[PDB]
């Protein structure tokens, strides 16, 4: 913690910058040693296709893991969300 | 178990009969006392909208809980799936 809060901040921020993300609805992050393992849910446009939602999830996973190096496991899922 | 396997059978079967379900991809079911609590993932058409996928999930939840009375908690989520 404290230092976790700073990491979580960077995860939320990294995710929100990815096209199609309507907020991070949920983020659970934990230290396994010096590595982070995490799970998040993002908001998506309810009219996107399931495919697009899966694409946005992958894109988040890559942007986030691309920016926070200590992350060794991130699962990203999606939920319909209004703006 | 044994009797769990019979319940799980009925959950899979109930789910597959619901329009838009492309198989049950995952089912975790457990006894809390004499009640079942469960979580499942269904296949959906990747071109459905996220909204439709959420609708199909609710419809599964209701059909299944409507048919297996001992179920007191069922969460249903969806994943893109090819036929």
């Amino acid at each position: 913690g404290s230092h976790m809060e700073a990491v979580q901040n960077r995860i939320v921020e990294a995710a929100e910058r990815v096209p199609g993300v309507r907020g991070v609805i949920h983020l659970r992050a934990r230290y396994v040693g010096q590595d982070i393992w995490a799970a998040m849910i993002i908001g998506v446009d309810p009219e996107n296709t399931v495919e697009q939602a899966a694409e946005i999830c992958e894109a988040v996973q890559a942007a986030v893991c691309g920016k926070i190096r200590r992350i060794e496991s991130l699962h990203v899922s999606a939920e319909a969300r209004e703006i």
